[PDB]
């Protein structure tokens, strides 16, 4: 009888350790395409400050195609476009028209792009960029960066579990910078929520396609990014481990918790590359 309980416990703990060991690497990191996407749409000239930040962004990332996307479907955009072409001529920053993207014809099937056309028609360029950045990432992947952020250090070769890299939370994750694989479910979900928010006439611009919506998408697709969900998971494991050892219902070691946390900490690995 005593040998039976010893067998049952060593088998149960074996299964448990294998599961903890698997959890550390459960989502193999996926390479991010080496494109940096920045947005400057509208009719106003880019500021000399942001020209300098953008060139610095390109210099600290010589292994990347760095681009600023404008939109020729915006009335009166021509001046701003010309100014940029001349200011970035002597740099490795590429100035490109969204309308000339190879995938542009496919956007006629996107309800989110119908909303984007409404937003730019009201000259709401900052609000528009919340939708535009998701569309670019959906179709191309790569890294989206804010035009006015300082590049602290080069991105390098990035790989991320579930093909998504974000900056740690402020409770919300910022919607910049974002590193993602193309056609990523997190980006598609954010756009889906955004269509819903525009349809119902959400008036808070941040709750249309902002960090709070990006956050909801992250939590739905990867629940363990939410500390409350991850905490409930750890308590479940703590209880499962004592059940395995047949001890009354703290057993989780710091090693085991490091492994459980590893993919979710790795997703937050886009922290520290861009500032201000
Ligand atoms: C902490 C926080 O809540 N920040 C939000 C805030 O940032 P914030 O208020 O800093 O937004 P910005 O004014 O920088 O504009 C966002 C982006 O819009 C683009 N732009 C802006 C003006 C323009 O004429 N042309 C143009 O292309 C630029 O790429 C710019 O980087 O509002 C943004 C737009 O809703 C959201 O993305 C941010 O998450
Ligand atoms: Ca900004």
């Amino acid at each position: 009888d005593d040998i039976r309980k010893y067998i049952a416990r060593k088998s149960a703990i074996k299964i448990f350790n294998q599961s903890i060991n698997y959890s550390a690497t459960k989502w193999p990191p996926e390479p991010i395409d080496k494109n940096i996407h920045m947005i400057w749409i509208g009719t106003k000239n880019i500021s000399e400050k942001n020209i300098k930040l953008s060139i610095d962004t390109a210099k600290k990332n010589p292994d990347y195609n760095t681009s600023i996307i404008y939109d020729s479907g915006i009335s009166g955009h021509e001046g701003a476009k010309k100014f940029m072409l001349e200011k970035f001529q002597d740099s490795n920053v590429n100035i490109i028209d969204f309308r000339k993207k190879s995938y542009f014809s496919q956007l006629k099937q996107e309800p989110s792009f119908a909303y984007y056309e409404q937003v730019i028609a009201e000259n709401k360029y900052a609000q528009a960029s919340d939708i535009l950045r998701l569309l670019v990432l959906k179709y191309e992947g790569g890294i989206y960066k804010d035009i006015d952020d300082i590049q602290v250090k080069g991105f390098g070769s990035l790989t991320f579990p579930k093909g998504i890299g974000v900056m740690r939370e402020y409770t919300a994750f910022p919607n910049t910078p974002i590193a993602v694989t193309k056609n990523n479910p997190i980006i598609n979900k954010t756009l889906d929520l955004a269509v819903s928010n525009y349809q119902r006439g959400e008036k808070n611009v941040l709750k249309l396609a902002g960090p709070d919506v990006f956050t909801q998408a992250l939590y739905q697709e990867i629940p363990g990014l939410d500390s409350k969900v991850l905490n409930a998971q750890l308590y479940q494991l703590e209880l499962a481990k004592r059940q395995a050892l047949g001890v009354p219902l703290e057993q989780l070691t710091s090693a085991e918790k490091e492994k459980i946390n590893r993919p979710y900490q790795s997703i937050r690995g886009l922290s520290g590359y861009v500032e201000n």
